[PDB]
């Protein structure tokens, strides 16, 4: 589990979005495994605006943050998981690291702020859903 709280926005994994998220929808993409809902209180997180390929991510199944190198966001085939079938996921970054289903929503951060959240795992990789490209999460 986990979310990004930027301005009046909650960024979550689409597959973990609640009824309240859906009832306060601002934007979803099922190929990006992202959903954004509106908040009443403002959030503490800053979104990275950069093309960094190094950062640190939180792994709840280890209670540990790991420094990782990761690929640039791309369209990638993902094998079946407990929460999605085998499918193409867009805007996905991969690193060598530990990721189980419940690690989804852990932040990846670089020197510039929040890069994305854990979205995939298995076979010794962790996959992150990029948010740097959503410039609107930092704007009105
Ligand atoms: C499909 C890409 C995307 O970002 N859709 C959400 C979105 N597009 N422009 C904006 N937003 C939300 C707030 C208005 C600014
Ligand atoms: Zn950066």
């Amino acid at each position: 589990s986990g979310a990004i709280y930027v301005g009046n926005y909650r960024v979550v994994n689409r597959h973990l979005a609640t009824h309240n998220d859906w009832a306060n929808l601002v934007w979803e993409d099922s190929s990006r495994d992202l959903l954004v809902s509106s908040t009443t209180a403002q959030g503490c997180d800053t979104i990275a605006r950069c093309d960094c390929q190094t950062g640190v991510y939180y792994c709840s199944s280890r209670r540990k943050h790991y420094p990782v190198s990761f690929s640039k966001p791309s369209l990638i085939f993902v094998e079946a998981s407990e929460y999605y079938p085998a499918r193409y996921q867009s805007h996905l970054m991969l690193a060598v690291g530990h990721s189980e289903p419940g690690d989804c929503g852990g932040i990846l951060r670089c020197q510039h702020g929040v890069v994305g959240i854990v979205s995939t795992g298995g076979n010794g990789l962790v996959g992150f859903a990029d948010v740097r490209d959503l410039l609107w999460l930092d704007e009105e």
